[PDB]
């Protein structure tokens, strides 16, 4: 079936704080659970990634539409992205760490 | 010997001298070449578009590459700057290329993999292949 999509944003901490206040990184905790309802898991700070395969395109419209929804994101957010992601290898994690050169 | 690309077939005499063949014909009509040998189904896809995403272990970093630690992030962006990933928004890079880019997806991992402290800090390291991205910002902000 469908491919995969990744969802990438970053917001402005300046505006981030006044909009919600501090603590401001709580504000995070909030659109993980968001997002994580809409299929979409945490990978690394403000990078989601929904490794289904079914109607899975609906489901960045659905999160964009949710996202829309919250007024402190939508006046701090500096940029919000969708990657259609054909797909992924974790190859490096393992590799990268243990992997040595001898010269 | 099917060969996904749509489809096609030929009566090889093995899986070895049955890729010259579906290497030309579609040569003429390119990108990289994947072989499922249990199944005789060789696929092929044209050029396309990598992410490459990875998260350190603040903690470590401090200790492996030294307070203040924003520098080793710079010093990254332009490692894999020179191999044509560029920074977007957050830590992800996107090479846009298309051609051979997934060479230079190794040739990152590669040189990440020579660079004793980044070896020590990684969390997680992937690479995405991108078909297509959009940008959503915009739409966000509407009332």
């Amino acid at each position: 079936e469908g491919s995969m999509y990744a969802l990438a944003f970053d917001l402005k901490i300046e505006i981030l704080k006044k909009e919600y206040g501090e603590p401001y990184n709580k504000a995070y905790d909030d659109l993980r659970q968001e997002l994580e309802l809409l299929g979409f898991e945490w990978t690394q700070g403000s990078v989601y990634v929904n490794y289904s395969k079914e109607n899975t395109l609906a489901q960045v419209y659905k999160a964009i539409n949710k996202l829309s929804q919250i007024e402190w994101f939508k006046k701090s957010v500096r940029d919000i992205r969708a990657f259609k992601v054909e797909d992924f290898s974790d190859f490096t994690e393992i590799v990268k760490s243990l992997e040595h050169h001898h010269h």
